[PDB]
């Protein structure tokens, strides 16, 4: 009555001996059910063998609550409430990738918690304009900056043994017809700018799942796509994890068998019919009939049974945890250094130790962040709204609040029965006996705004915010802006307002981050991780007129042109030398900083063993003690073809005191001068002077050499 | 440096004692209480798992929603229906039991459940109770050798059993407002024996109180059954959950040793152990220290369940899973009647008729806390159809009696048995099917039975058909014992239970032969309501106060229950307590006694020996069973008492030697003027076998 342990239960075998058995052990119909789901964030798994099933969870910033088990409707469960960490624009804007790992530790604890198999996270696609509604969830505009800001957030939820998901493995850059639209970018363009991100998330983050996105390439949906799923994740890559579909993203049978489509989810309105979608039935009877064999699936399913494997057959897991002050602290840590310094005029910030009589004006001051949205929306525990994070560092009695302007609408009565105007009258009224004048403005996560499935109007911002800061300005000089957006934000008052800072939308702890930096608890150390456009035509998605595309004569498909090519963000306004109202990389502190020249004749090309060494001394010039993101910029003086006038290549997070001084060093390898030959299909580097610029921005380059490979 | 609470490699006291010392007094107070319908919220700070419990002690009910009864329409919780627990104490086979177990805890573990709101061994002391189908029969040691296996399988995975209704709770009428007025010797001797097993041996770690009152207190907190017996006496470290709304009072859950609430009826903070306790602490009446007690033993629960990595994963519908419930149901089946060796049926037997309406209903799904969604449910005309295919097998309605499943059949009662009874006269055979159901009146939780005949008229309908045909075959799906007026008319009779998802292929193995039955009689089938020692001296109502709600029932009975009660007044049931006949025939030789012996103990027991022979020419399994009796007593104790038995399966032709040892457990009674267990000198009659008044061989021995 002792028989021997079974291969695909045996722990001491390897992992690809127990999915072989697991294979061999598994009927067609057990096959073809454990590629597609049997609820709405659930995958049914082998309950005869025991392979658990995997659920999926919504949210890169915290776990979505439980919902119906067909339906997108809240449960109702009183035990998912998380922690909202702060957006995915927030976190890359911190420039720390030690963040981003206790981020993403941070996140896979709560995952753990909830019994979550797959976070759907984070989504890395590159800010191609400034219109996109759900810009508000990736890393920015650079393929360098969210490249090395991803990879640590997969090994840190990862660490936990939950998968994470690649976001929208496409180039799902604007929400409008978002399930229509067939994007014809060059191949340049997409070696360079669109994929870099993505590729070091396979190959050096080691994700578990990849998720296609609604679009279409070369008029093939992306959920099931031979060109990007199987001839450059599958085969190039050498990818072994698993392509989940975006919630309707799967649309045709005969596709999803054979450009790589693992794992379906939420095909359609309504998902609840499982055993009509296009990986279910359908192929179960073109299996039996003869059109397909068992190759696809079995592929398939050793994909999705390898997941399985690396999640929920595991038994090391820590189980995880939630709403602990370790948690608290995690997000309370990004925020910190997520708020970006965009103006501090006369020196205005900090508010100094005795500040009384303090008049905070806007929405954004009172209104939740972490609810809403769609598929970002969380049951945050508890969230700090900027005026009540105000008001415990500088006391109840010191603050005082007018509205300013009405948004839209967690049982928050935000209703407000003043006049647009009336609103403005009596918060200008207040500006004027106010020592310091706090404006907590911005975007929100409604329809049109910072929210999925649909795209901004323009780059002003909503609500005729512009005139309230104006009226605000003039009657007080020392007014404060606190923009929170995920999307840059015209600014037609900047030379108006003493100070302005992008604050983000930071979950939980945001009130209190928000008070760290404008008290000076914390110094302010966060970089844009876009260019902040002063009008919507210095886009050159915009410039060109590309961004909505053009639908078909005969067809409801709409064709986009990616005519801006690799001058993406701010390689376009270089190149057309426009001036935005900030650029890309910039931030201030409370403390300046101090740039040397950099110590380093004519070398040949650097490998990845053998780098090119570059030092730059760092220096605290100031009185306060606050972080500094170094940058590396890299130019080529005279390419073969056209090239950006410099490109973010290194960068590094240092922390120092009042008067230290520090000597930074880089190793800099191919990947810091090679770029895309479209033609051969391959990275090459050319001979030739190249130019190391290296500030505290892309534009505030401090020391710059020159050195020929 | 881990904390000591994550630390796996220290003693679970010390990991409990350091996770104690990092929660709050809120934190305390919400892990003793629930948060939804099945589930507490732990400590979601520290990471303490959360607790879940499941009902389904034959298999794991359906997912409900949050904070509602209504099934959540989960389409995952489709799982194996094992047979009733009421037909696994039929099988008499501890290794079934444990493997019963074993199964039913993969497949907790695989819906994440913590704990199964089960076994329950609720002594049936009334035919008329309506959850007795899953409870372990009449007697007290039958019981208690039947569910410490089962708790060790189940707890072999890290899933929880729950002791259930650890009480009186012997009928469903006024369940929440009746006083049971009970001697000290019928609660030591009869009532509390099942449970002392599954606590002290089977080491169960959730005990469940039932709804009904012992001493003017409810059990889910009780001074004198949960404090003075279960955790001081039987020295008890686990939890003491409460049934669903069965927590009336916050100073008795407090001091009286209530560890977990559950369904207080309404809100999870307006819980007897939520904000009334938590403002009672915070006032300064009560302490922290009793508080703290209800804290360690629940995290001691999640220690041993969510808290562990090393556990199984479980399983569901899978291939070992439904060999269980198939073997289980084999075993369990008891051959009643078989006249001139009707059964089993020729291998070419063909133009058979079924007849009833249990030959095609399910009994899975229903009955509130016992519904299930089965997968598969093989019903008893699919089972003797796949058996015996083609058209050797036709199927007649026969009766109406309740109702995804379509039960209509719109023909008046006479018809019915018209057309049952001229399909009767024109088959080889008639097989049958009838019982009772899940319904309310039957086998159902919140009632009881109306009384010991046959629902729907399905007296006249056997009658009928055995008038019709001679070799009219009759097959009871009950959990309780049903009259038989039609006993001399029907050729073989047969109790089948309720088996779950293997029934009608567990019906045909028996029918056909492929199986040899082997169950025996976990009660005594009276033959009339009166024979029951509760109904004869009229007290298994109870009697309503005059200005309170609360009913009081007196057991009058006292020990005298089931089987002792018929032995004592010499009444003559329809079939005894452990009958069970066979395809085949078992001998028994001389009872081999040592050379005026003293008392025996664990060490040095009594060892009795009994030749056992297959005398026939199948192979098949025999119950021995041993009774107990002494000649001269101080009190009454009754005509025997059930004290061991074996199960042991012999081919034919084969025959050998069973050797109990017997200790003071065997010849001991308990006295109520000496609060103890004493073991009176004097003959003691040592009686082997096939049933309770099959007695193969008897001898008598002198203890000292």
């Amino acid at each position: 009555s002792h028989m021997q342990t079974l291969p695909y239960l045996d722990p001491t075998l390897p992992i690809e001996r127990r999915i072989d058995d697991a294979l061999a052990r598994m009927t067609t119909a057990e096959k073809i059910a454990l590629i597609h789901a049997q609820s709405k964030f659930s995958s049914p798994g082998v309950k005869r063998l025991g392979i658990p099933e995997l659920w999926m969870t919504d949210g890169p910033h915290g776990i979505r609550p439980e919902v119906l088990w067909d339906e997108w409707e809240q449960a109702g469960w009183t035990n998912d409430s998380c922690v909202a960490f702060p957006a995915l624009t927030a976190l890359a804007a911190t420039w720390n990738s030690a963040l981003s790992q206790a981020y993403g530790k941070a996140l896979g604890e709560e995952a753990r918690w909830r019994n979550k198999s797959v976070v759907l996270g984070p989504g890395v696609n590159i800010a191609r304009t400034p219109l996109n509604g759900r810009n508000f969830e990736y890393m920015g505009e650079d393929p360098y900056l969210a490249a090395r800001m991803v990879v640590p957030y997969i090994y840190g939820v990862q660490s936990n043994g939950v998968a994470t998901s690649l976001k929208h493995f496409a180039l799902n850059n604007h929400e409008l017809n978002r399930h229509t639209t067939n994007v014809r970018v060059s191949d340049r363009a997409l070696r360079e700018i669109y994929l870099p991100a993505f590729e070091a998330a396979v190959r050096e983050g080691k994700t578990w799942t990849v998720m296609g996105a609604y679009n279409l390439y070369r008029d093939q949906h992306l959920c099931h796509n031979q060109y990007l799923l199987n001839d450059v994740l599958k085969r190039e890559w050498n990818y072994d994890g698993v392509v989940v579909s975006d919630w309707g993203g799967t649309h045709n049978t005969d596709e999803a068998v054979r450009h790589g489509l693992d794992l379906e989810f939420g095909t359609w309105g309504a998902s609840n019919a499982y055993d009509s979608y296009y990986l279910a039935r359908p192929y179960a009877d073109a299996i039996a009939a003869g059109r397909y064999g068992t190759d696809e699936l079995d592929d398939k399913v050793r994909r999705v049974l390898r997941l399985t494997y690396r999640t929920e057959m595991r038994t090391d897991r820590p189980r995880g945890a939630m709403c602990s002050e370790e948690h608290y602290a995690v997000a309370r840590a990004v925020g910190n250094e997520a708020i970006v310094l965009l103006k501090n005029d006369k020196n205005i910030l900090p508010l100094p130790a005795d500040a009384r009589n303090l008049l905070v004006v806007g929405e954004n001051a009172i209104k939740m962040m972490t609810v809403g949205g769609g598929s970002s929306s969380l049951k945050a525990q508890r969230e700090v709204l900027p005026l009540d994070g105000l008001r415990a560092r500088f006391g109840a009695d010191r603050v005082r609040f007018e509205r300013g302007y009405v948004g839209d609408v967690t049982g928050q009565d935000l209703r407000d029965d003043r006049s647009p105007e009336r609103l403005m009258a009596d918060a200008v009224a207040a500006a004027r006996q106010a020592d310091y004048v706090l404006f907590v403005g911005g975007l929100n996560k409604s329809a049109g705004q910072d929210c999925e499935d649909s795209d901004r109007a323009g780059l002003a911002l909503p609500y005729g915010q512009d005139a309230l800061i104006a009226a605000l300005a003039k009657a007080n000089p020392r007014t404060i802006v606190l923009n929170i957006s995920g999307n840059p934000v015209a600014m037609p008052w900047k030379n108006d307002v003493a100070a302005i800072l992008q604050v983000w939308m930071l979950g939980s702890e945001a009130g209190h981050s928000m008070a760290d930096v404008i008290s000076g608890d914390a110094n302010p150390s966060g970089k844009l991780p876009f260019t902040s456009y002063a009008a919507l035509d210095q886009c050159g998605a915009h410039a060109l007129g590309a961004y909505p595309g053009q639908k078909r004569a005969d067809s409801e498909i709409w064709d986009v042109d990616y005519k801006e090519d690799i001058f993406v963000g701010y390689r376009w306004v270089d190149r057309q030398r426009l001036q935005p109202n900030f650029p890309f990389g910039h931030g201030l502190s409370y403390t300046t900083f101090a740039y040397g020249r950099l110590q380093l004749k004519s070398v040949a090309v650097p490998t990845a063993s053998a780098p090119l060494r570059v030092s730059v001394p760092i220096a605290n010039t100031g009185t306060r003690a606050g972080q500094e993101v170094v940058q590396v910029y890299v130019r080529e003086l005279r390419p073969k073809v056209d090239r950006p006038e410099r490109e973010l290549k290194a960068f590094r997070k240092v922390m120092l005191q009042p008067g230290e001084r520090q000597i930074l060093t880089f190793d800099l390898d191919e990947t810091a001068f090679r770029y895309y030959d479209d033609k051969q299909q391959q990275w090459v580097v050319n001979a030739g002077e190249f130019e190391i610029q290296i500030g505290s921005s892309s534009r505030d380059i401090r020391t710059k050499a020159k050195i020929r490979l």
